[PDB]
């Protein structure tokens, strides 16, 4: 939750401001501020939208092109954390430790992705300090409904910059 580092997202639909738990999360946070320091995510979109869920992001360019991201990182789904509505956690695979750069914000309790003893589930490493109006938004923007991919915007949010604050 409420941790040290604190990233600005600067969205076409707003401004999102995140704080990082660093402390039970240490995996995550670096691996967040590292694509965040590289400008990684500048330019990528919410690409997966859910209303009432939640909105994930970090991935694909405007052009809905695929980015090439670093190897994966360790799930810290046992950290404690729970995904309820206002964290940030870390979107993967099959494997629990597939997790590169997408992540999701919860705009809703989503227990179902907590760690338990039949999934490890997803890592939580963070949460929206300001901004939730704006996830709140993006999650309700219009999307596509045929195959495997209706949960994609129409147009999807543009993440413009994010950036470490001081």
């Amino acid at each position: 939750a409420k941790g040290d580092p604190h990233v600005l997202l600067t969205t076409s639909a707003g401004n999102i401001e995140l704080e990082l738990d660093k402390q039970k999360a240490p995996v995550s946070v670096q691996n967040f501020v590292d694509y965040v320091n590289s400008g990684f995510y500048n330019n990528t979109t919410f690409h997966r939208v859910i209303p009432g869920f939640m909105i994930q992001g970090g991935g694909f360019t405007e052009q809905m092109q695929q980015k090439k991201p670093n190897p994966p990182i360790k799930n810290e789904a046992d950290n404690g954390l729970r995904n309820t509505r206002g964290t940030i956690a870390m979107a993967r695979t099959a494997d629990k430790d597939s997790a590169t750069s997408q992540f999701f914000i919860n705009v809703a309790d989503n227990a179902f992705l907590d760690h338990g003893q039949r999934d490890f589930g997803y890592a939580v490493f963070g949460k929206v300090v300001k901004g939730m109006d704006v996830a709140d938004k993006i999650s309700q923007v219009p999307t596509h409904d045929v195959g495997p991919y209706q949960n994609v915007p129409s147009k999807p949010v543009v993440i413009l910059s994010a950036t470490v604050l001081p």
